[PDB]
């Protein structure tokens, strides 16, 4: 079980004896290691003393020690009250103790290729700001270096750091690590597509990679994990009708009885009752689907119980780790096999205690949601891929299956590069540590082999696999390597390209003899599924092999012309705003032999820098829906606001917000009332969307109102009463942006106001409280209807303009305009009315006169129901009169008499201008 | 225009000169009344002096003289701030003045058939309780009598008095008027069917009459209003194709210019532009429907129409008073006339100046929603019917069209009887005022002609028209009359009856000659439309005419056998809980001549007294719906409670209520924080329905949960924490009841607790804030889980029984049972847990162990989003662990870090037993 083939490298450079490896994480509780045994004490840090002395010569104070292997374990971001289990048995169990064996099924460790090296475990977590988490991290790596690690494995715990802007103490640490030839290695990420695992990016928005690691943290290598076409797995033997044994892969939760002969009974999907017809003593065989695992396992235990065998309902699916439901032993198996047992004559099986490396149902596979990413300048983010168990966990959370068993992929590559760099210390004695680190990185990427997606008959995108799957055997034997034209990077980025472009790479031959090679370039784009990217590769073509010879101790450039014009029409119909044209320039000794070297390249057929950064306003949605917001069918322009209880996860789209303030609160303020919190009325101040209005006869909903031209009726009355006084920008950003600023322009076109600027905008790549919500409200963009250093603007129509710039180099500034009406005209309403006691009808002396059309004209009254205030509203009759009830009924059956003094006439216009008048006032003499 | 034919009675008894007519009402502002004139000041009261003298002799210190007509006026309920105009113009415009002429199309007014009588106007209104209202009313009639009334018209303004229990004072007042031969007449009401004009009564609940006037009133006569087959009306004329003039009825709002030819154009229903294309300068002819009148008119005016003619979409509809929209002339016409105009080649019309008596489109008609009513003992409520303009108003309110122009019907009858009683002063010299009144009532009702409903080929139900339509001519000329078997009443009620029964009535011959007549009985029931009563009659059959001779000056009993067994099968299929068998015993001097006398009778084929008084609990609705509540298709079990803001008109059905109290408040109370609306949490105490629960992963709705037996999962944890501590009865009563009481029985059938009694229950005859809600919450029935001695009852299952008794005589007590489990077992939960800083999961050591099944098992935390606390909940993963986030994001894109001290483990079972433990507590070094 050696996928990356490190054997030859170890034979050549060793296994890390006398070396030190640093591992920085949020925690190491899940040791994975059997609390990692020990070794063969033959080099450095052989005792507390050994540590202390060095640790003191280097000016280090907080150093610890845990035994051999783990020669260090200081805890940064310490203060915060920690209580693992029993605290190592209460003070290390009276000093000297602590251990936990077992490492079954796990093929790789926290060293991969350097198992005989000591570890420096530095725990670092976010406690009191990223800025301080960053400084700890920087110190955490400077100490590793001063402690002599040469190899550092970094993980940022529970992410949420995507696009974070940390202090320069961080980048400073990285530069220093680079200067000393120390490698910093991190993981590429398993949830890297815009929208998250529960969604797919839209085909017209190709900028969908989400980089989890902050730019400042430029690690030596970012590595993606993948599942090889074969893996070390537990198994279960079965006898087929033809009378023969068939050993199959299985993932089990809870342990079965080693070597038995369990009987098994099919139960469909366990969604019905007759499904577990028996199961009496039979293991429940169930197909995945319709309902969740927890239930399948529970229903199985109800009946016969014993154990269960759930089989995937997807062909090339990853093995799923079942939940532990009442110690119930549950194992997961591929679909193929599942369908095999469902027909096997002898419904009997045996669980082998011998893990065996067998083919995988998935075959060579990278999760469709993993690694996707581009750097600010156009380079693909991931550098290389490495093997991992890659199992989908059904218990990471209750929202989606989280990819698991990938944490050991980056460390594997780290170990391999440490050994290769070591190999170079003897192979190229004159090189400095930095130079050896650079060479090792270039060779590792060049020699890495491009993974193939059999399922799509295409290579996995370099945006996912980087330069390819690490191959230690090739790296160690490598006497040549390929870089881009600049001779600095091991990846090529072309930025914007037309249908015809050239890819030029440089082959560096370090051997004393010329080398003959064959080269080709593969060309591919993205696969689309309707209006969404499928997150799968789409091969276009590959060039036919060309021969070239590189003279001894020299380098030669290779240029491969590419022409994908014949695919333009079809591809544009699927991805109208452009698409990627990417691939690999591959080299071989002979076209029939295996890939010797490969370097990835990527171009964008369009103008990537200028792709739209903001999702259009929901007002513009012909459907009423948006990427993160579902519309209400059977409700044209319904667009409720925050309501009485806001849900951060709802209404996440581009729009303008404003506030609704009921006349009751407005009046309470104009009077005195300090409290207002317990006023005898049921309405509250609410945040709503501009352009939306409640119905005359409220129905608890707000609706978008539009002008004859289709634009939303946005209007404010900046008169300080809090009712629709301002508009504020809320946006769903599809791409990162900078310098977001709002400005207001009058009819002429003059800028009368400019907001403060929001330096950085982070795209809304998900809609989750733990990472980022689907939209963001920008308070600095709020416009209260006033001009630059001045007063309220004059009534009229204005242009509320939101400006923002994509971060891509040279990107043009983008903007979205909203027409906003300003109007502070108080409504003119009747000064008198008459009331018919026989008719209970109030007749106003005249209709309301407002500058903006009438929004609502009602008669309000409030009555108590069990100390619970309730404000009722009366709409006008067809002739403009209002009928006033003589009473209101309580839910308990009590009659509440109503008098003229209980009623208040309220008129509100579209801009929120409002006037309220006691009906007694209208009736009195004049 | 004398539909009641009062001509012959007047030219034999006069027109009320020298008499006094009293009118008690809530107002008179609408009272047109041709006041001022009297053309013979030789009335009972000449000048203020004669009046002031009269009231001085009867201890009346209040009241004032006005006009030679209206010799007395007074407001028995001043104080409370009630303003009219400007005091007639600052003290009756200089003291002693006035004028407000404006009456047309009306052949009737106050005083009725006694235009020469003086008036006594008593203004009474509900002001500070119905008790004060009652006294004020009793006093008003007392003053009326002493001032020499003889006739008293009573109007209770805007009721909401249905089934009100007024003081024994009011009754004494009536008994006094009765003893003085003073008749008190009142209207039968135009909205008398269960559920209101907006609904229809259900066919399986035949007790659907709603009596608006309090029982402790009992007028001399309760008058129903009806539209005759011809009415005085303004008209319009058109030239038909035969070249002749066609004059048709019209009801106009605002005014068209008389004798001026107007062109008109058809606009369909005016529900779509282009409809008004050829309308400019013409009258828009528009059909009723789809949109409201106001909009059809506004659209017409915008299109340049000079007025509109709206025609009915109903064939026998009442004319409709159109709304005044910007003074637009608007006239309403029948369907037939509208179709005639639409199809007329010469589209020119002229509005005539002189009104005219013309056939009505409705024909003889009683509103389908009017009069329905029975008294407690089973008598039909209405006594007689009288003509009115009966016009539907589209501006009375904004929910339904209100029948108008019925106010003069009762006063008309009052005047007729006043005259008949005067007539009896001469003939029948020794009778006493009391005996004259009783004879007048008998003759008036016997003489009344049973109205025929041509549309249904059946007589209108006696429950609507009483003894028939008043006919002063037959009344005045009558020398005979029929009464029930006794001589007490002029109405017959048989209570419960089988298919075969007989009706016996007494004919009284006051003549000196033998009288030969023919008689028969009509038999009818209710017309049904699917699941509802159509509020229309269903004729069954009429008996063959039989002969009888009544000797001079004597009485003779007449019996008519009724056999409707032939119809039971069908009728029972439509009205399964029984149906009425009613009709009239009619008398003629010749089967081919007109009706001379008729007396109504009514029986109920079934057991009326024991009809179900309470709608079954919503839990039992297969649909999820009830009479006043529509279920949610797609979720029959959804049953939300009051929520964040209760709606008096929603969720009105029979059920049990309880309360939900979040742990945050339970904790805040258990600790001691005064003022609960300050706590840093978003949830609040909510009223919900027992048997309902939120989902583990809250979706903002509550759902009914049921035991396997199908009963709602009603459970309480009587431990004083406010969370599901009690159950309270909420009922939608279909019939009035008395002595409502709740009791709880243990498994043994023993009563362990009894609630206070709720003496009277008024049926929920509507779902309207101004009259009655669709259900009533009975707080006295609240059970907090304690027994008769304040001791919390033991955990177990109990029967929450609600008992109540219909008001019908002999009715058995009915009851509804609800199974309620009581369980105060505190949940037992893990006391320790381990948290993985790596996986981010919190693993609990054990449990949860609860007595009742688990309701919700969650981890909560609250963060701020702009000084707005928001409590978030995390559900467990499929293996029982919980994943805890590191941060929460604000809507403004800010990061709110989360630490262990922020999380709380909360366990709640089905009875509301709950436990909450800080996650830090569970971690507390174990
Ligand atoms: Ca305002
Ligand atoms: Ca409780």
């Amino acid at each position: 079980n050696d996928p990356s083939q490190v054997k030859t490298l170890q034979e050549k450079a060793g296994k890390g004896a006398g070396t030190v490896v640093a591992v920085i994480d949020a925690g190491f509780d899940k040791n994975h290691e059997a609390w990692r045994l020990t070794d063969k004490t033959k080099a450095r840090y052989q005792s507390k003393e050994d540590l202390e002395k060095a640790k003191k010569e280097h000016g280090i104070t907080y150093g610890e020690w845990v035994n051999d292997k783990v020669a260090y374990y200081h805890d940064y971001s310490k203060d915060g009250k920690t209580a693992v289990d029993q605290e190592h048995g209460t003070h290390v169990s009276g000093i000297l103790s602590g251990n936990a064996p077992s490492e079954t099924k796990e093929p790789y460790r926290l060293e991969g290729a350097m198992p005989e090296a000591q570890l420096l475990l530095m725990r670092v977590e976010i406690v009191n700001g990223l800025a301080d988490y960053a400084r700890n991290y920087a110190q955490a790596i400077r100490d590793a270096i001063n402690l002599g690690a040469k190899v550092i494995n970094m993980s940022f715990g529970n992410a949420a750091l995507a696009y974070a802007n940390l202090p320069d103490e961080t980048k400073k640490a990285f530069d220093y690590a680079k200067s000393k030839g120390v490698s910093i290695v991190t993981s590429a990420g398993n949830d890297s597509s815009f929208g998250g695992k529960t969604r797919l990016p839209l085909a017209d928005h190709p900028d969908y990679g989400v980089v989890g690691t902050p730019a400042a943290a430029d690690s030596t290598l970012t590595v993606a994990s993948y599942s090889p076409d074969k893996q070390l797995t537990e198994t279960v033997r079965v006898k087929t009708a033809d009378q023969q044994d068939k050993e199959m892969p299985v993932l089990s939760t809870n342990r079965f009885e080693p070597n038995k002969a369990y009987d098994y009974a099919y139960a469909n999907r366990g969604t019905k009752e007759d499904d577990f017809k028996d199961v009496k003593g039979k293991i429940a065989l169930i197909e995945r689907g319709d309902i969740d695992f927890k239930d399948k396992i529970a229903k199985a235990k109800k009946a016969g119980a014993v154990g269960v065998l759930i089989y995937d309902n997807q062909d090339k699916g990853f093995p799923i780790e079942l939940p532990n439901v009442d110690q119930m032993p549950a194992a997961f198996i591929s679909r193929k096999d599942g369908l095999l047992l469902k027909d096997n004559p002898q419904k009997t099986i045996t669980f082998n205690a011998t893990p065996k490396v067998l083919p995988t149902a998935s075959g060579t596979k990278l999760s469709r949601f993993s690694s996707w990413g581009l750097t600010a300048d156009g380079n693909i983010k991931p550098d290389i891929a490495a093997p991992g168990q890659d199992i989908l966990s059904s218990v990471a959370n209750n929202k989606y299956a989280k990819l698991s068993g990938t944490s050991m992929s980056a460390p594997l590559v780290a170990g391999i590069m440490g050994l290769l760099q070591k190999q170079y210390e003897t192979q190229y004695p004159d090189m400095t540590p930095s130079e050896r680190l650079d060479l090792a990185k270039k060779v590792l990427m060049s020699s890495a082999t491009a993974l193939y997606d059999e399922d799509e008959k295409a290579y996995f995108s370099p945006r996912q696999q980087g330069a390819g799957a690490v191959d230690a055997k090739k790296a160690s034997a490598a006497t040549m390597y390929v870089t881009d034209k600049d001779n600095t990077s091991s990846k090529v980025h072309l930025n914007n390209v037309s249908d015809k472009f050239e890819v030029t790479v440089n082959v560096h031959n370090k051997s004393d003899k010329p080398q003959e090679l064959y080269y080709q370039a593969t060309v591919q784009t993205d696969k689309v599924d309707g209006k969404h990217f499928a997150l799968a590769p789409k091969v276009l073509y590959e060039t036919s092999w060309q021969k070239i010879t590189i003279p001894a101790n020299s380098s030669k450039q290779v240029t491969v012309p590419i022409d994908a014009s014949r695919f333009s029409k079809d591809l544009l119909a699927q991805m109208k705003n452009g698409y990627f044209l990417e691939g690999f320039v591959r080299f071989k000794q002979d076209p029939t032999k295996e890939e010797l070297m490969s370097i990835p390249y990527i171009g964008f057929r369009g103008d990537f820098g200028n792709l739209s950064a903001l999702e259009k306003p929901i007002y513009d949605s012909k459907d009423g829906s948006s990427y993160y917001h579902e519309a209400n069918s059977d409700a044209k322009d319904q667009l409720d606001g925050d309501g009485l209880q806001f849900y951060a996860l709802k209404n996440n789209f581009t729009a303008l917000t404003t506030e609704s303030n009921p006349w009751t609160i407005i009046k309470a303020v104009k009077e005195g009332v300090e409290n207002i919190e317990d006023i005898e009325s049921s309405e509250i101040t609410e945040t709503i969307f501009a352009g939306t209005f409640a119905k005359q006869d409220d129905d608890s909903h707000y609706y978008i109102h539009r002008h004859a031209n289709g634009k939303p009726y946005a209007a404010i009355s900046p008169n300080g009463d809090g009712n629709r006084d301002y508009v504020q920008f809320q946006g769903t950003f599809l791409r990162n942006a900078k310098n977001l600023v709002a400005e207001v322009l009058d009819k002429e076109g003059n800028v009368v106001w400019t907001s403060e600027v929001t330096e950085q905008v982070v795209k809304n790549y998900n809609n989750d409280l733990a990472s980022t919500l689907g939209s963001t409200r920008f308070e600095k963009t709020r416009w209260d209807g006033k001009d630059k250093d001045g007063k309220v603007v004059a009534n009229g129509t204005y242009t509320y303009r939101v400006r923002y710039t994509p971060i891509s180099s040279g990107a043009k500034e983008q903007h979205t305009d909203f027409d906003v009406i300003v109007d502070n005209t108080t409504p003119e309403v009747a000064t008198s009315a008459t009331f018919s006691t026989e008719d209970r009808r109030l007749t106003l002396a005249s209709k309301p006169k407002t500058s903006q059309p009438v929004y609502r004209e009602r008669i309000a009254y409030t009555y108590m129901d069990e100390d619970l205030p309730t404000t009722e509203y009366i709409s006008p009759n067809e002739d403009g009169t209002f009928t006033l009830p003589e009473e209101a009924e309580t839910m308990e059956g009590a009659t509440v008499p109503l008098k003229m003094s209980d009623f208040t006439y309220v008129v509100e216009d579209m801009a929120g201008n409002i006037t309220y008048t006691p009906v007694t006032k209208l009736l009195e003499g004049h």
